[PDB]
C-alpha cells in the first residue's frame, strides 16, 4: 500500500507534488514535481508515476478553479512521464524535448504531444523556462526555471548526495553539464530535486561534485 499523493505549497504560485513508487532494492522512493500557477491556469512540471495520481493531481487543481494548460516532462523515465498517457487521453497538452520523445518512442511509450529542442525553451514566456544542460542522469534530462520566484526544478539531474540510478546515465558528460547548470542558475533561491528535499543553490555545487567523483571512479 503506497503512500498518498501529496500536494503542498512551496512559494507564491508554486506547489510541490509528491508521488511514490516501489522500486528494487530502494524500497518506496518519493518523486517530487511542481505545479505552477499562471493566474487561474496550472502547469504540471513532471507527472506522477501513475494515471491515478496524475488524475488526482489534475482534479485537485481543477476542483479549485484552475484549468490545466499543460505538462512538461523533464526526462523520459516513468517518474517524470507516467501521466502522459492519461493527460493525452484527456486532451491536456503534454510537452517533452525532442530527445525525450525519441527515447519514449524507442522504449514503446506514449510520447508527449508537443516537443521542442535547443538550449532554452519558453513553455510560458517570462514564467516557465526549460533549459538543457547536456547529458547527465539521462541523455535527455532538462530542468525548469521559474524566473519570477528564482525556483529551479532540477528533476533527476540534481543529485547532491549521490548520483542514483546510473543505467541510462552519461558519466563522461555529467560534470560538464553540471558545470554549465551551476553557471546558468547560481542565482537560484530554491532548487527542487526529484528524490530529496528542497535546497538552495548549493545543491548545484554538490551535484557537480558528485558528478566529478562518479566520473573519476569508473
Ligand atoms: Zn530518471
Ligand atoms: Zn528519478
Amino acid at each position: 500500500s503506497l503512500p498518498d499523493l501529496k500536494i503542498e505549497k512551496l512559494d507564491e504560485g508554486v506547489y510541490v507534488h509528491t508521488s511514490f513508487e516501489e522500486v528494487n532494492g530502494w524500497g518506496v522512493v518519493p518523486k517530487h514535481g511542481l505545479v505552477v500557477l499562471v493566474n487561474a491556469e496550472a502547469y504540471l512540471i513532471d507527472t506522477p508515476f501513475t494515471a491515478k495520481d496524475t488524475e488526482k493531481l489534475v482534479t485537485w487543481f481543477v476542483e479549485r478553479g484552475y484549468k490545466i494548460k499543460g505538462s512538461i516532462s523533464s526526462h523520459f523515465h516513468s517518474d517524470s512521464t507516467g501521466g502522459i498517457e492519461w493527460l493525452n487521453s484527456r486532451s491536456i497538452p503534454t510537452y517533452a524535448s525532442e530527445l525525450t520523445n525519441e527515447l519514449l518512442k524507442k522504449d514503446g511509450k506514449v510520447q508527449a504531444t508537443n516537443s521542442f529542442s535547443g538550449v532554452n525553451y519558453w513553455l510560458v514566456k517570462n514564467k516557465i523556462e526549460v533549459f538543457y544542460p547536456g547529458p547527465g542522469h539521462t541523455p535527455d534530462n532538462v530542468v525548469v526555471w521559474l524566473p519570477e520566484r528564482k525556483i529551479l526544478f532540477g528533476g533527476c539531474f540534481i543529485k547532491p548526495y549521490g548520483l542514483g540510478n546510473l543505467g541510462d546515465a552519461n558519466i563522461e558528460a555529467w560534470p560538464k553539464s553540471a558545470k554549465l547548470l551551476k553557471s546558468k542558475y547560481g542565482k537560484a533561491k530554491l532548487v527542487v530535486p526529484s528524490h530529496s528535499e528542497v535546497g538552495d543553490a548549493s545543491l548545484l555545487k554538490l551535484t557537480l561534485e558528485q558528478a566529478v567523483k562518479g566520473l573519476n571512479e569508473s
